């Protein structure tokens, strides 16, 4: 955690050579404050890399006791094993995870450990770099280092620092760099936005621009001929009647036949394999799955096109394919755009841009989730012979209430961001035993603020009795001087006494 260890030193290395190979070259020195640090995963490191074309080069490994002692890592202590997101993924079944088991560990002792990763020629198009800064304990000194061929375009910027770059060139090769001093370690707070501004990140790209850097995924995207997957999209999708049909269709088969392997596109060079052999498989990448989609809705008559998503802070036209976060496909059915993705790109809208392969920006806009359900519910006089029966009102799964946030808490030093706005409307349709007497109030609870809405409203209704819950939340960041106001909507809404009747015998 924070006071429990600090990085000293952090510096980060990375060349071009006018071959295309690269380097990445890491060093950092890590104190460990306490027995809790020492027993985390601070006690190891984790390398992940591609041996097909790249090496990993260990320049040194020890551990600095406080009184002096050195404690050189053994090779026993380095084991290299499988990365977990290649599990059971045989086509990338090549790519190893070093990992460094620190020995020597005291209290107040410091890691050493310094290594590069060489990329040979032929793997990268480019230099292209997203690199967080900032780490979950505070790093005293960060120093970040680019160089490329003299005559090479680059792009670079730090993002969530007023640091300036010094620009030193020497021996033909343009070099940049920046030094950070005393980052703080990032909150443990839960719900931060998922791209945190104020959050040092270093991003930079030798491609000629961020659309070129588009343009290059794209060819290499569309260089396998996807014969059998154009000719079975068709097949697929001859009968149909409407084009939302064959998107379903295109799009179920893909969902139900294919399971999503999570492999970095870095450790696939930024490509696919074959788009034929992906659908043979029954496994890809976010890339290959995203591009398959988009090959067979193309084949079936529906104009579609896969889609890139940023962090909405970044200036898109400095940045390569390493700030992508997420891919989509835009579908164009009837004349009218949807986008297919793991979760929906309306979800976050404008928190985030959204540029096409083809290097259009797309303005996509903010909807909630609406969700709306039902739930019946009886209630025995057996559940009240000794006075009274206390109705709990089960709740419901979907939406607000799988969120997390059932204990938030009073104070906060960082934005609050929810995972997309919502609209939700709960009917409980109560029948009561025969002579109970419902003691709860049947006046309407309303909770109104700038950004929502709760209320329950409960009307009896014959032998029954109707509960209707509603929660809208219309904003989805929130600074900590607007936290209270959305924090007690969220909580009038899963507070569980908020859904007790209470009814006498």
């Amino acid at each position: 955690a924070a006071s429990e260890a600090e990085y000293g030193k952090v510096s980060k290395a990375w060349t071009l050579h006018a071959d295309g190979s690269q380097e990445y070259r890491s060093s950092m020195e890590l104190t460990l404050f306490t027995h809790t640090a020492m027993n985390s995963t601070y006690g190891e490191s984790f390398i992940v890399y591609n041996p097909d074309f790249q090496t990993l080069k260990i320049h040194s490994s020890y551990t600095r006791q406080k009184d002096g002692t050195i404690v050189k890592t053994p090779d026993n202590a380095f084991v290299e094993v499988l990365p977990r997101f290649a599990a059971d993924a045989p086509a990338y079944n090549q790519l190893k995870e070093m990992v460094v088991v620190h020995t020597g560990l005291e209290l107040g002792a410091t890691i050493y450990l310094d290594y590069s990763i060489i990329t040979k020629p032929g793997y990268y198009p480019a230099l292209d770099i997203n690199e967080r800064l900032q780490e979950t304990s505070p790093v005293k000194e960060c120093k970040v280092s680019i160089s490329v061929p003299e005559g090479t375009p680059l792009a670079c910027g730090l993002y969530g620092s007023p640091v300036k770059a010094v620009e030193e060139s020497h021996d033909g090769i343009k070099e940049v760099h920046w030094t950070l001093r005393n980052i703080p370690a990032s909150s443990r707070e839960a719900f931060q936005p998922k791209n945190r501004e104020a959050s040092p990140h270093l991003v930079a790209s030798t491609y000629p621009s961020g659309k070129a850097a588009l343009a290059t995924l794209d060819k290499r995207l569309k260089e396998s001929q996807g014969y059998e997957s154009k000719t079975f999209a068709q097949f697929l999708t001859d009968k149909s009647g409407n084009e939302q049909e064959k998107v379903n269709i295109i799009r179920d088969h893909i969902l139900n036949n294919l399971s999503t392997c999570p492999i970095p596109m870095a450790m696939t060079g930024y490509t696919v394999r074959d788009i034929d052999t992906v659908l043979r498989s029954a496994y890809g990448t976010p890339l290959e799955i995203a591009q398959l989609l988009n090959v067979m809705l193309n084949a079936a008559g529906i104009p579609s096109e896969v889609l890139a998503v940023y962090p909405g802070h970044l200036d898109t036209d400095a940045c390569g394919l390493a700030a992508i976060q997420t891919l989509a496909v835009k579908a164009t059915v009837d004349g009218k755009d949807q986008y297919l993705s793991a979760s929906p790109l309306t979800n976050r809208g404008g928190l985030d841009k959204v540029v096409s392969l083809s290097g259009t920006s797309i303005e996509i806009e903010t909807t909630p989730i609406q969700i709306k359900e039902s739930r019946s519910v009886a209630i025995s006089a057996d559940q009240a012979k000794d006075g009274f029966a206390i109705c709990v009102l089960p709740a419901i799964s979907a939406g607000i209430d799988s969120w997390g946030m059932s204990a938030l808490n009073s104070k906060r030093s960082n934005l609050f961001e929810l995972p997309s706005l919502i609209r939700e409307e709960v009917t409980y349709t109560v029948t009561p035993a025969e002579g109970m007497k419902l003691q709860t109030s049947t006046q309407e609870q309303v909770i109104s603020k700038p950004f929502g809405k709760v209320t329950r409203t409960i009307t009896p209704r014959g032998n029954t009795i109707e509960v209707v819950r509603t929660i809208e939340l219309n904003k989805q960041q929130f600074t900590p001087a607007e936290y209270s106001d959305v924090r007690s909507l969220i909580h009038e809404w899963t507070n569980p006494d908020n859904r007790v009747l209470l009814f006498s015998l």
